[PDB]
């Protein structure tokens, strides 16, 4: 036959044997008796405000749609668990790690970042990897992209960032000038931009690109003790890549390559996983760590930070509805449960803002009812109440404030955050001239070959060939800096285009 | 002790001996050390962006409030049961009156009208007496009123008709100039403004009045033949009002009078009943009442339309949270089930179109999702998908289009609306010159004794009084219109203000 | 250089040598310090609640997106004017047809229909093309396609339509079954399916598309007499479509193709226009024509009712802002000023709900303030008042009820509606048997060559062979039904594919 | 006549002798021509779908009402003047002080706290009274109390009190328990609990009540040079309060007293204004202060720190639309342009948060846009775009990311906030054991009389009687602590009650 992601109406059907439709209602639950016709009087005269059926259809039609993600927006979702496999219990007092064989069930949103809900999937573009776990002290989300790093190292520069990736505000189309203007003009952004326009550019599909955390948290032992970390989840596929003409193929063959692979996948039963391990670094090698250890643009070398195994996640079920258990998926940076925890990280420090700001604004201030946002494997009891479409008993008659003497919930002292200390003027400190290139010259000499490093330069100026020529110095000038043959291997192509 | 609004508290804390308070939450699920100190550097410095429980807890805050009810903004609510008690199977078809001690649940708010949310229970204002049942036919609301008339034939001088009872869109006071321009203009408003200003204006509590349906339904038998009727629900308790000085008292001593006496009367074993009654008009006395019919400044008189009982209302459960079972009921008049159907009544047709049009801008696109105001006795299969706080399963994978070969809702015959013939021109026709009086003057003559005759004269005048002498002059006018001695009984008294 | 869309920056640069950039400020109008650094204790501190700078700009971002438009989501849009070229005061006395050569500003989204926003412009797809018109009787909107016919007669099949031309609810692909399983078990639409899968399905842009109001609507000169009509707005610029293989190509090439391609004529000085036509049916020659006269299944032929020429329809300046000139605009077919009115027409008398009701969702309660949908060639005189978002001086201390006697605005008679006779049973009248062939058959045989034959139907079983066989079958045999040939040319075909 | 609130439509009218009342249309601006008759079949027909006139008005009824505000949701609002009058550019370097006899426009709200919008005006609660300044260095907003004080000093107990002031979750009432609960358990809430049941319970109306600052801000010179301080902003009108006997008629009679008054005074032109001085502290006493400067329980001496002169306040304008000039005032605490900045104060801290939290709610996402709270006297350029009901022109075609090559508006460095120097650990400080009577006990003594010391202990317990006895006896302690006879005064009362 097909593809089970074709065979699903099909299999939705053959699944009721014990048919007999549903009787076909309103909303209020009163049943329609035709619904191919609206109400008039004649059957060649006017439609009567009294067939509140066509209005009530119609009113919920024209209310189908939510604003979609302000990055990121298009993706595919699915369900599964984590599951622990060696114990890190030293470093962590977090539930979800605190007993190998333990599991513990999660979500998973892929995504693109750019493109719009309508766009392809099979685009050069950083790619968001999504886990939400539902342990026991609340959700846990970890919103990771498949990159280590990122472009910037202050969150401030964002809006812009992501303004310059998306559509000039007058014509609406993608512009080169706009993208090359400000990476060129903010070179602390060439580790990521080297690594983008890379083999890994574009993954053949979810199922094949490795997932991290990219900033550094904090992890904390039941004894009040601390250390930094750095969460990385890879692939138990492998890596596959899909060449620039295979992508640009598929790009109109089939817009949504990734969500058809992900759902078949699962659906014949091909469960995806991953492995989680962790980096850690200790208080003193961060004082000593040659860079500033909480700097997106940076990773830590791993003969220096070898990884730690955590646990599995595995990829096992199938969402029956897209809108309401994918398109609904609200991911908090700051749904951090007792022993895992923030560092000094700009730009995390901002996600912890950001994420829950535009979710009261897309989704609505109660998004965290929403069936798949409910912490459900806890127990939420708070002195929140009312806000628009408030679904659960809203807590009934239980004293809402705080303190009170009538046994309303109680504070828990054993989840107070890690004791620290800073000292320092309250100022705003440069970061644009922290180390850009070190890290990013070893990628270039290292870390990749050298049809790797032939391809990786035909990516960059295929694409960089259309800014204006200041744009294109600037840019070249810094991949200069970084390597001179980056430069001068990219010069010569631009040449040619030009 | 005290009364048992007093002691909610009290007995939300008796009623957990099983006690050993529930751990304090942030929405997430996550555990909270402290929520009694914000988060800082050193105890003197500022406020992190990292005390995301701070966030979590304002944030929610900051959103509590919907918008209230653009009209009958201040109620109370409670639940309880409708019985029938004789059967009208002759004249409906429909569900809840199936059999002779049938039981459906139903919901009540009253409320008073042109207060917003922190006014007065107890002012002279109409008051609404809303009643939505859960049938398997899913819901039928009943959004009457303790008037079996109103002041207005068309929707269209609605919206007019309240901004007027409101205030002023340039001093925000309550305005005898606005009120009184407009009943004075339109004096179809005679009928309930007499009504209004007599010794029912102001009842004893919510126990202690009559609820009307006013409109004029259309009931259809199991045969396809349907007739006119009118809902009466007239109270057990008697009919009671406060003596309008009883009622500036209270006003200030305890505006929420009303909410206290129905909280505190079911609290105690003292539930309210109103025994539920039809007036029947076949289509034939209709086409001969010597009047419209349809017309909302109109009742049928009881000796030619006698009263016909149908069944019992009880109520006898409070909220446990008044937000969620109060504020957010969303009550619709065209949520009628088989058997019930709107007449041509013009007030009634636009009814059809605002209820649910409100309810989608308050409380949101799906809030009949919201627990209290979904159909439970029903089952719901359609074609409607996602739309904001979208809180089911969205009936999963089902084939959400119509038709469809794979098994998904069907629509019933059996539901199908009465077949009646209208002919006529597309024209809007004035309604302004039926009879204004007739009604009115009987119902002063004889419905009204005398000591009432002088008082509805008194309360009139001693609110007409503060408008401008034109507008007296045409009140009068008007009043003298349906009794001389209306008129200058009247006159009378605002001589001797004035 | 490049063509101007890329352009765009260096010209809004050039465009200021009065330059000395503007200081950068918060929304409140602060002036900024340092927007490239957030505010922290110390440079590897954290971050401060306090840098109400960072709060300020990224609380703005997480809310830049507003839901999209539920279809007709992706588009393009741009100003000019209309023009009169003869004069048609015996049929209308609209004051934008009131004397030759006068020019009414209007505005003219173009849009394909399926595809959310960031799909690709060069599909096979209806094309919308609206056109809002500035008039002194306030605006008049004529929400057009590029066909003349549409898929269905009763809007009440409209959600379902549309829900099987998007995806799956549980996949979030683009379904065959869904298309094909629907389409097949309605063969009204047979008519418009020809349309779509013929050379005209892909425009070569939009400047080589004509523009139909595609409903009969009804004029109504100054005497009371009316007339039914159908406006066509054909292209100066000629047909042009683009081959199937050509779009693959651009749609992953440029999805923008339209936009980018509108952007440039008007920027370089090549104004589109279109001739705006009207075909004229008396209310005699509709009580005979031989079918509903009202039925958007069908077209009146030209050779019955010749096209009439009313004026032309020059675009001539594109958006400075897309978002707000082209996304936020709102185009409402129930805005029509005296003159100019609707028909009995199933689909155009919900459409009179439908637009108004979800731009109160998708922009807001007051979305007609929006500069853009402001009728700014009126004057708005009303008794509407506050709401969300509320913009104007909200009409000041102007008496807000209506009668009244203190000035406040008045309604004008000679504004009233025309006067028509409807006679019948308030029924729902099938409409599924009216004729779904004849047309089409013509269509089929004369209208298109014998190329075109081979190609409409290669196009059609191109995309038929993806459905399950059962929806094969019955899709051909309704082919069979309109042309014996057009059934087997497309089964040969579907056999060879299969 | 009668006083100028009611004189209002009269004068509206008297108005305008270029009279001929403007056309009442539709919002699209078509011409109405029947606005008091829907358009039906027949005079006794149903109303038609086509009545599109209907629907436009009755859609926009269906949503005037925006959500209250969380607090202080009842008010009344002003615009006039802010004057230099002496110089204190010694202190700061922000314009609106600038230059002696410098005017800068302002608009004012005053309000309740806990009533919703029908409440009272003339109750015991404190009293908001708020200042918004156009400066050309953006608005800076003043978000005063009509108290130097408050009752807590930790912005994460605030939801709490408030909840704890209004309404019983279950009972919708007014709950002394819940009042009497929380404070008695937090007795750093003393000193405000002391002010609020003196004879400064209630003012007689805005006009006769001060206005304090309460919080400590910064103040910066043109140097870099910081102090710290208060503003006060003195009646000059007097101090007159309103017995509680006079307090309750008004309650009933007048529920809108405040707002009666504030319109009638500036209308006949009795214009209020108040005189802004300033209480400096340098950062050294700050050091020495027997007291944490930053706890807004507390005052600083005037002894001390006697009160310097800075300018008036002069109330002159009322508004033409409460809508739109009062209902949507947004006041913002984090408004504070260059030269004034927020002191380390936890209250003040989270303030900085709150409050465009919550207008983005209830107003919505771009309420800066909103005439009123439009920065109009200042020059907004930035790189925020798009977001819902977004009026200006969006900022046209100008570069969206920053940094860019093309003269986009650019940040100035002479607008840092002031350095400043943090050392500690981020923890969670108690707060609740600083010093909670001493300021009191003061008060008490030499503050107040022997009168307003019987009367402040009768109103005290004319409350508290109605706690339960345990909150009594908590209370009392605590009153007990701050003076011995403070206690036993009011157990007395309390005996003779119970
Ligand atoms: C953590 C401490 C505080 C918090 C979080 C807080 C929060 C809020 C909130 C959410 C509102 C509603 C605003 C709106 O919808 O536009 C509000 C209004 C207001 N607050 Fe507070 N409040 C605090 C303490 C105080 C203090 C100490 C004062 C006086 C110094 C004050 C003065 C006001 C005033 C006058 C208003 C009314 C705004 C208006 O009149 O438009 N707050 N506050």
């Amino acid at each position: 036959n097909r593809d089970p992601a074709s065979d699903q109406m099909k299999h939705w059907k053959e699944q009721r044997a014990a048919q007999k439709p549903d009787v076909l209602t309103t909303g209020g639950g009163n049943p329609v008796g035709d619904k191919l016709n609206s109400l008039t009087v004649g059957p060649r005269g006017p439609l009567l405000v009294q067939d509140v059926v066509f209005t009530d259809e119609m009113a919920h039609f024209d209310r189908e749609r939510i604003p979609e993600r302000v990055v990121h927006a298009k993706g595919a979702g699915a369900f599964g668990y984590f599951e622990v496999t060696h114990d890190i219990t030293r470093y962590s007092k977090a539930k979800v790690f605190e007993h190998i064989g333990k599991r513990t069930p999660i979500a998973v949103r892929f995504s693109t970042v750019a493109g719009e809900s309508g766009s392809a999937d099979t685009v050069r573009d950083p790619r968001g990897f999504a886990v939400k776990f539902y342990t026991e002290d609340g959700n846990w989300d970890l919103v990771g992209n498949n990159t280590p790093i990122f472009f910037i190292r202050d969150a401030l520069l964002f809006p812009s960032f992501i303004h310059s990736q998306k559509r000039n505000p007058q014509t609406h189309l993608k512009d080169p000038d706009m993208v090359w203007d400000f990476w060129s003009l903010r070179p602390e952004s060439l580790h990521q931009v080297s690594f983008l326009f890379s083999d890994r550019g574009i993954p053949d599909g979810h199922r094949h690109m490795d997932g991290y955390g990219s900033h550094t948290f904090k992890l904390v032992n039941a004894d009040g003790e601390a250390v930094y970390c750095k969460f990385h989840y890879k692939t138990d596929q492998g890596i596959k890549n899909l060449s620039v003409e295979d992508a640009a193929r598929l790009a109109h063959e089939d817009p949504d390559y990734g969500l058809r692979d992900l759902f078949n996948a699962i659906a014949t039963g091909n469960y995806p996983s991953w492995t989680l391990y962790i980096q850690v670094m200790t208080f003193s090698e961060a004082e000593i760590f040659p860079f500033n250890p909480f700097d997106l643009t940076k990773v830590w070398p791993h003969g220096d930070y070898p990884l730690i195994p955590v646990g599995k996640l595995v990829l096992n079920r199938n969402p029956v509805n897209y809108f309401a258990e994918v398109e609904q998926l609200a991911f908090d940076p700051s749904n951090m449960p007792p022993g895992i925890e923030p560092s000094p990280d700009k730009m995390l420090q901002g996600r912890l803002f950001a994420y829950p700001d535009t979710h009261r604004h897309r989704l609505g201030p109660n998004y965290l009812q929403i069936p798949v946002n409910c912490p459900y494997r806890a127990r939420v009891a708070n002195y929140q109440r009312d806000g628009p479409m408030c679904m659960m008993d809203n807590q009934g008659g239980a004293p809402n404030y705080y303190p009170n003497s009538f046994s309303a919930p109680e504070h828990q002292p054993s989840a107070l955050e890690h004791r620290t200390h800073f000292s320092g003027d309250v100022q705003r400190f440069n970061s644009a001239n922290d180390d850009n290139v070190t890290q990013v010259r070893t990628f270039y000499l290292k870390v990749l070959n050298e049809e790797q490093r032939k391809r990786l330069c035909e990516n960059i100026a295929g694409h960089l060939k259309d800014a204006q020529l200041f744009i294109q110095k600037k840019a070249v000038k810094n991949f200069s800096d970084v390597h001179p043959e980056y430069g001068s291997r990219i010069q010569a192509l631009l040449d040619k285009y030009n």
